[PDB]
């Protein structure tokens, strides 16, 4: 409800909607360029994570990798459905 | 292109997420006044209030990032 917990929850909804609208299109472009398959998806994800964390680590970088891994797995799943 | 470009682009995206919302996470934690005794209660009610208007991967990672910052706030203070 209108409690302080309900206030924070609705503020995270706006942050998450802003994260989704700012980077989902970029995730799809990066996945289209990588052309990942079920054979090299985990190999790609490990190489990307090491290149990512080579310049440091913060919670923003971790949630970006989590969101990209989810789009990665979703991309390999849907492009194999025949 | 290569995995290096994608990895470096996620570093840019991740650093962008960090600068845009960390202060907002800080401001919400100061108003919440979370302690070791109500942290999971707060997280659960916040998640409920968050997902009452839908769910996408952005909302999930935002809740995960805030829950990390929430636990770290209770751990380091209390
Ligand atoms: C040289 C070269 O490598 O070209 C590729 C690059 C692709 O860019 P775009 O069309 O936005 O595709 C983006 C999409 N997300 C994707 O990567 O699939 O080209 C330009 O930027 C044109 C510059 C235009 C020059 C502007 C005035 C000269
Ligand atoms: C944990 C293993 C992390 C292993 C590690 O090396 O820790 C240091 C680093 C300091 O970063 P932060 O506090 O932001 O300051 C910049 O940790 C995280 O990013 C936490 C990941 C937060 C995960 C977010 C939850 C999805
Ligand atoms: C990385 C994201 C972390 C998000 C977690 C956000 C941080 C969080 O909720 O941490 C507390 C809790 C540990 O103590 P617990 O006895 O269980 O809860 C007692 C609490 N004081 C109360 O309200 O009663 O952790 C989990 O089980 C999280 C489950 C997931
Ligand atoms: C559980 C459940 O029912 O989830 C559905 C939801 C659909 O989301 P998305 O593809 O944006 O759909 C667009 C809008 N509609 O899933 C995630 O949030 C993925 C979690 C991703 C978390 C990343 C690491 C766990």
């Amino acid at each position: 409800g209108s409690s302080t917990m309900g206030q924070v929850g609705r503020q995270l909804a706006i942050i998450g909607d802003d994260i989704n609208r700012r980077y989902d299109s970029e995730f799809q472009t990066m996945l289209q360029h990588l052309q990942p398959t079920a054979e090299n998806a985990y190999e790609y994800f490990t190489k990307i994570a090491t290149s990512l964390f080579e310049s440091g680590i913060n919670w923003g970088r971790v949630v970006a990798l989590l969101g990209f891994g989810y789009r990665l797995a979703l991309h390999v799943y849907q492009h194999g459905l025949t």
